[PDB]
């Protein structure tokens, strides 16, 4: 892996849920027996959205946990474990969906403005998810959502392994700007989504509050607004992402736009710590869209990014860390085209992501964003998972693999596998000061023979004098590897005489000596 170090100890795999309700798929005793069968396979856990639409559908304060006790009973007799998502946006309308539950319809019936839904560029209302803007109303709903939902599965703790938060559409931090109905679906420019009245007026407030009046706007913005009344979103999206976006007023819209999210993660973060932690103790996290095309656009950079709500990822994390939440990725099975007319480029993205969250100290999370039909993509996820130091990858989606004994198969060899340490020794190495010895092999979790990025660094033992180090490795798979000498200057200076192998890794820690 990346820096010299192996795969992370932690990862565990997880598996995807349908989005329907289980009766509607099947019966509860195959689905028993088909989650002893996902165990079977390296499968840790299954993630599950609790709609907000079913669990509080008739009124405020009127709920009903009966499908979500019910669920974890058949998890808890079929031995495993559940990570449920409190899926507080709609069901329906986004890629891949087959089902239909929006949000409660009362929940609409608490304001007279347009305070709660959102509305694009060319006018188009999105009522998905509630406006992050209304955090009164998020601070009462979620609130109560929350702490109902704790102290109505508190008898299933043992079988919760962690918790899911959704921070927007399909359960993501981001704004609604890739739909059908507003023409900004893929591989499309996304439209910004500030146009309510109160939007307006909350811009117009921050921006006063920033700079004081009207007088020392114009003097930063380099402008000549006649009143305040003009201090407004772009009436011009695409000429905003072509060039306005490199002026100051372009760099102050954006951050106040992104920032409405990172005080939403902050919201959020605080109500589910508050009712969760005492009675469960398990980790929260929330999810990031993968939104990989127009990146690398000429006429409009990162033109799907940006009204999405992703402007400084850096920045955005960081409110991820102060909230204390995990984050997940849902992209891993692509790879980079960066050609007109979608400029996509997904896997510079997931590097870009894993390196700020790994220097940063948030546990990443990872996800396919389609359905897989073929090995190949395996290899892929399987690259990225184990050379940037991801703790868990969950698979979109449960009949994909569990009506597919071949494919099953081979997310078993490739992804189902289990972290164990084991000490690797390398005698009778020709190192000449400034030499370096590394290990690299076929399996992506020995870096698939790459010498430049991937290897993993051993050490040299000055009382035996051999080289050696504990290195995380797939428990029984078989693995072929050789050391390398690497000089003072990166360059490959020699090979192992003859290829290792280990058929298989032991599960229980022992050693692998060999010579030179
Ligand atoms: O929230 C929906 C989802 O959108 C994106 O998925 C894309 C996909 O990557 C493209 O190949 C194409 O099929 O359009 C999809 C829907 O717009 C993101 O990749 C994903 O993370 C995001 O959540
Ligand atoms: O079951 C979890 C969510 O699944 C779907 O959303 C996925 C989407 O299919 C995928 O392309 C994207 O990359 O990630 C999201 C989030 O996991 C549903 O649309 C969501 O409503 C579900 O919550
Ligand atoms: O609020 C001030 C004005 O902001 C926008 O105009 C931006 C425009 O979006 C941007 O691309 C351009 O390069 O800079 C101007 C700011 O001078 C709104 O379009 C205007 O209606 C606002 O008055
Ligand atoms: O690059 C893929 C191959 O890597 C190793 O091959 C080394 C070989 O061990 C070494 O003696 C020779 O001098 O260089 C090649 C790398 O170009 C593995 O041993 C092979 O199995 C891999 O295919
Ligand atoms: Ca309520």
């Amino acid at each position: 892996a990346v820096n010299g170090k192996g795969m992370n100890p932690d990862y565990k795999a997880y598996l995807m849920a349908p989005l329907k309700k289980i009766p509607e798929v099947t019966n509860w005793e195959t689905f028993e027996n088909d989650l002893r069968w996902a165990k079977q396979n390296g499968f840790y856990a299954i993630t599950v959205d609790f709609w907000w639409g079913d669990m509080e559908k008739n009124g405020d304060q009127q709920f009903d946990f009966s499908y979500a006790q019910r669920f974890a009973q058949s998890v808890k007799n079929a031995g495993m474990k559940m990570i449920p998502i409190i899926s507080t946006h709609q069901c329906g309308g986004n890629v891949g969906d087959d089902c239909n539950v929006p949000i409660p319809s009362w929940v609409w019936n608490q304001k007279s403005d347009d305070s709660l839904y959102f509305k694009s560029e060319t006018g188009t209302v999105n009522k998905e998810t509630l406006n992050p803007l209304a955090s009164d109303v998020i601070r009462k709903e979620y609130g109560e959502l929350y702490t109902a939902f704790a102290a109505a599965m508190k008898p299933y703790k043992d079988v919760i392994a962690k918790i899911y938060l959704s921070g927007g559409p399909a359960g993501e931090l981001r704004y609604p700007s890739y739909t059908t109905s507003d023409g900004t679906g893929y591989p499309s420019r996304g439209k910004f989504q500030a146009y309510t009245e109160f939007a307006k007026s909350k811009f117009r407030l921050w921006v006063l509050n920033k700079y004081g009046s009207l007088n020392e706007v114009n003097k930063a913005w380099g402008t000549k607004l006649i009143s305040e009344l003009a201090i407004l979103p772009p009436s011009d999206g695409e000429q905003f992402l072509m060039n306005g976006y490199l002026s100051m007023y372009g760099k102050d819209y954006l951050e106040w736009y992104q920032g409405i999210l990172e005080n939403h993660t902050k919201l959020i973060g605080e109500l589910a710590h508050n009712a969760f932690d005492t009675t469960f103790q398990v980790p929260i996290g929330a999810k990031i869209a993968g939104v990989h095309w127009q990146y690398n656009n000429p006429t409009i950079p990162h033109g799907a990014e940006k009204p999405a709500g992703y402007n400084d990822y850096s920045h955005l994390l960081d409110a991820f860390k102060s909230a204390k939440l995990d984050v997940t990725f849902t992209c891993l099975e692509m790879t980079d085209k960066g050609s007109y007319p979608e400029y996509s480029m997904p896997k510079t993205l997931v590097q870009n992501i894993a390196t700020l969250a790994n220097e940063k100290g948030i546990v990443l999370n990872g996800e396919n964003a389609l359905s897989i039909g073929n090995e190949e993509e395996y290899k892929r996820v399987a690259e990225m998972a184990f050379n940037y130091n991801f703790a868990g990858f969950t698979l979109l989606r449960y009949q994909d693999v569990m009506y597919n004994n071949s494919l099953m198969g081979k997310f078993k060899d490739l992804l189902g596998v289990t972290p164990v340490m084991q000490t690797i020794v390398v005698k009778n190495v020709p190192t000449t000061i400034g030499d370096t010895v590394y290990i690299t092999g076929n399996r992506a979790e020995l870096g698939s023979w790459d010498t430049k990025q991937y290897p993993i660094q051993l050490y040299y033992d000055s009382h035996s004098n051999d080289w050696r180090g504990n290195v995380v490795l797939p428990a029984e798979r078989n693995i072929e590897f050789k050391a390398f000498i690497k000089s003072k200057d990166g360059t490959v200076k020699s090979w192992q005489t003859i290829q290792q192998s280990w058929n298989p890794v032991p599960l229980k820690t022992t050693s692998h000596t060999s010579s030179w």
